[PDB]
């Protein structure tokens, strides 16, 4: 490979240390993912010279951290091709995004002889926001099947949707699978029957290059922390049209033009849907995320971590005993695996007994772990500070597993 | 005795100039600065134990959701809540009364029943109360104030009635300083039957809080109004009524499980925080409750209670200059008004010595309306400003009636 991991790994200071005599090996990037410098530095120099609230300010660390805060919003909006800043909403993470158009877009307008339609392998928090809305307002939640490798089934998908699906939500890159789905022939689809279409972009915005103009999806939700900034913000995007069209989520200060007891006016998106003090050093944070990105180039972390995920394919296959689940054509790097015998969470106990961090569970996706008849799966996610020779360790180390329990 | 000098140190934004002039920053109750303490806090967090909280195996795992779980408890012995299952991660205050409004008031309260609020309120604990009226037909009523800026308690009194069925109200003001005698209003609001929602925004940066001696049935504050990091807010409640209430944010975290053939939710408090939680921001959030504790909230009362004595006898020696909100019990705020020279101007030219203020509405547009003014100015002080920076603002205001002359 090209891509210098050696120089990168420099970057990420939680990487070196050990977990009792152990180097870690953090292959959990699908939980969260660990921060650069870059990142750190820049929340600490925030609140070391900037601090300040932001809007309607006369003094100068107000003025500086207004347009900084601005700033980091036009930064998202290039990060995912957004046309206009106005159309990138702050919120705490993808979760909230999601909340936020159930009961700002849908719960509204819905009826109860209508649908949402979702995909088996949705996250939790692409299913229960729309569960909240079915259970108060009658409409019904369909939900697409996949396949055993792991992919939507496109023909059924495209039988559940009819003229009364009014918005469908489904998930771009799969937590649990490592699935890249096909969203943009999907969105197609689904507006030919007049339905919106929310992208749940959480895993990949940390691995593809974001263009929402081009899959013309209607709203586009992702976290902070799961692509190398900072914890508590997130990002709802949505077409301006629609944004304008909703009613307001959150209530309070900073979204307002004017409040009395007899008119409440609301400030235009994307002030509209920030209601009070928003997470300052956390946009400026997923600023510096996105700055660092682009310093790798996504197409250079694209490349090398699909050579982590092939080259940890293979090699979790040649271990033998262990089945890979999720096997689709197009993944970003994780890999979901069972053992017929060993209990998943005895696997990421032994496993972190030798530094090694991964998830055992259920990742927030039991319906999935229901299609595959098992209560859980032990989860591999890589990052592009992950390393081969990481692969080769954790794989000697589920070898040890087997003969724990030989 | 208050070291001043010394608790300067550690906050780093303050030693810079704008221009050639010292800032001096009197903008505390938009936001206030953080002590290196908590900015270390934040830092080391990711530069050590970052991972995800609850269900890991995993080492890093383990050790954030400790951290976090204790930054809970922390907040727990800070406002003396029964149990750390009682206080809810949220982004602010904001956030806090939002939940509120949608996941007790709004599935309960029947047209022409009552929310009430006091006339000082800030927009965040008015805006959420009219998004249910607006919904649920319910009627918003106001107790007013007197023109010194407190809270006529014989007309709250009468505001209560059989049908009142929330009550939300501003402990301290962000825009007059006062602080409301609220366990008194607690009393009355239940006496008729009504729960008590607290906005304690400001006063928790400057008053020892006892939720359990107010008796109030919901408390909110933010961390960045108290040295602590954006982002993180908290929502506490008594326990019987945050069990009863139906969860607000839906997804991943505060569920049980999840079926397409029935949902079952968490426990409090992780009902409330759906998907990942602001770790950071509560570990920081951790971090300025043991900074605040390290200077005892006891000796930080005494010594802003000197700053906003002698700043209250100061600007009135200038001349000119009129307070907003002259209450008998106030945080460190002093909102004021000039006969003829705007708000924004005095702002302006402060700031261009250096002096950072507040001019426009601060949230709180009937406020001005009663004052029958569009905007104040607010010198809103911490424990880490000074006479000598009193003394300079002072002069400055002199200076700005000056250029109006
Ligand atoms: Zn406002
Ligand atoms: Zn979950």
């Amino acid at each position: 490979t090209s891509f210098d991991v050696n120089k990168i790994r420099k970057d990420f200071p939680v990487l070196h240390q050990k977990i009792n005599e152990y180097d870690l090996v953090y292959f959990d990037n699908a939980a969260t993912t660990q921060k650069p410098k870059a990142v750190i530095d820049a929340i600490a120099q925030f609140y070391e010279k900037d601090n300040s609230n932001v809007h309607r300010g006369v003094h100068a660390l107000s003025v500086r951290a207004t347009e900084m805060y601005e700033a980091a919003r036009a930064k998202v909006k290039r990060f995912i091709n957004a046309r206009s800043p106005r159309e990138c909403i702050f919120v705490r993470g993808t979760t909230e995004a999601i909340n936020l158009v159930a009961q700002s877009l849908v719960a509204p307008r819905i009826l109860p002889d209508e649908e949402i339609l979702i995909t088996h392998m949705e996250h939790h928090s692409n299913i229960v926001p729309w569960q909240m809305v079915c259970k108060k307002m009658g409409c019904k939640l369909q939900v697409a099947p996949i396949s055993l490798n792991g992919e939507v089934i496109l023909e059924e998908f495209e039988r559940k949707l009819n003229e009364n699906t009014k918005m469908v939500a489904i998930n771009y890159a799969s937590n649990s699978l490592g699935t890249i789905n096909p969203v943009k022939t999907m969105i197609k689809m689904a507006h030919e029957v007049g339905a919106k279409v929310l992208l749940d972009g959480a895993q990949a915005t940390a691995h593809l290059i974001v263009d929402v103009q081009d899959l013309d999806c209607d709203f586009y939700a992702f976290s902070g922390h799961k692509m190398y900034g900072p914890t508590g913000i997130g990002v709802l995007w949505g077409k301006e049209e629609l944004l304008n069209s909703m009613t307001p989520y959150q209530g309070g200060g900073e979204m307002i033009n004017s409040v009395s007891f007899e008119a409440t006016e609301y400030a235009a998106i994307p002030h509209k849907f920030e209601a009070g003090t928003p997470n300052i050093a956390g946009a400026i944070g997923l600023a510096a995320a996105i700055d660092y990105i682009w310093s790798l180039d996504l197409d250079a972390i694209a490349e090398y971590e699909t050579q982590l995920l092939n080259y940890a394919t293979k090699a979790i296959e040649a271990v033998k005993g262990y089945n890979i689940i999720g096997t689709a054509a197009n993944k970003v790097p994780i890999i979901s695996f069972v053992h017929g015998k060993i209990h998943a969470h005895d696997i990421g106990t032994i496993l972190d007994s030798e530094g090694i961090a991964i998830r055992s569970g259920h990742h927030c996706t039991m319906p999935l772990m229901d299609f595959y008849d098992v209560a859980a799966t032990s989860r591999i996610s890589m990052s592009f500070y992950n390393t081969f020779k990481e692969i080769d360790y954790c794989m000697e180390a589920l070898q040890r597993v087997k003969e724990v329990f030989a």
